[PDB]
């Protein structure tokens, strides 16, 4: 089908890099034709799937955060749950294959909203926490953004290591990282 | 001189034309040797890649060691380190390779441990500056090795995921503020 190539090209990019798998594997691997698969470009298809996997997380962190009283809270199972997940995550080395490659000014207008899920997460977390009085953050853009690209550091860099020396490491970072603010 | 030059060339091949696309018939024939000598001390593509990234992680230890004496304290150590991680990276020609063969391999395995034993001398340079930081009262850590793989992750994550150099500069040093702020 139509949504058959998506979860193929997905399982690609996962699988091999984004240089390293083409529009001629995901359309053989689908049954199709380049006129099926002609989606616009391999960077839209892409950078669609980027959509769905940020928004399956980002929406799988909403009904998992009510377990979380405090922001403070908030916080540690964010970035703990990151490395358990199945979405998004699974496709970071793909995207810095891909920022190197395209650079390109049509589509990166397309990085900017998708960059901005990313660190909404956080956003919403230490705003709330002001709100809430936890800590006081003057710059929150600033630090959302170093905690967002901090984390996927930690995921992305240990993705081969005991599972649960990922999850303390990502917890004890967690600490001193909120300890930092305050 | 046949093994560095072939490490020589390999470099600049892998540079210009990327890993995947660098034959070892072209290190070969570029640097005036063989397949046999290649296959004798590299056995494979990627072991001679490996090889190169040692000889590249030494040579940034050595820069380090140089670098470090602008840094009286491990606060500031601390912090110089993470902003040359990341201003070197901005034209490190390799990377893109680094990038390529990182990929291309993680999946691997046997390539995965011997990476293994590359990265953990980079987390060395912290290991040290933490371990100091402890001896001269700058800090009190416990758990040493944890915060160094801990710090080395972090500054990497924000180098390699991330528009201007200046705002990446004062984003990285924010983030050595608030870090190195919370160990008090
Ligand atoms: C004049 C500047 N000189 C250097 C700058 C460098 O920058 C690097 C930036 C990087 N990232 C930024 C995005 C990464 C990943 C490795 C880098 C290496 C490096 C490359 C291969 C193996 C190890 C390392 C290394 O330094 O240690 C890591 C094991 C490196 C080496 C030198 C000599």
């Amino acid at each position: 089908l139509k949504d058959k190539i998506l979860g193929v090209a997905k399982e690609l990019f996962i699988k091999n890099g984004y240089n390293a798998t083409t529009t001629g594997e995901i359309v053989k691997l689908s049954e199709s034709s380049k006129g099926n698969l002609y989606f616009k470009t391999k960077e839209n298809l892409f950078l669609e799937i980027l959509n769905i996997e940020e928004s399956k997380w980002q929406e799988q962190w909403k009904s998992e955060q009510i377990k979380c009283k405090t922001n403070r809270e908030k916080f540690y199972l964010y970035n703990e749950l990151s490395l358990t997940t199945q979405y998004y995550y699974p496709l970071q080395n793909a995207i810095i294959e891909f920022y190197t490659e395209y650079k390109t000014n049509s589509i990166n207008e397309k990085m900017n909203k998708l960059e901005n899920k990313y660190i909404d997460a956080y956003h919403v977390i230490f705003k709330e926490g002001n709100l809430n009085g936890e800590w006081s953050i003057n710059d929150v853009n600033a630090v959302s953004k170093i905690a967002a690209n901090a984390v996927n550091g930690i995921v992305t860099f240990t993705h081969e290591q005991n599972i649960n020396e990922r999850i303390k490491l990502m917890n004890k970072f967690s600490q001193i990282f909120l300890n930092g603010l305050s």
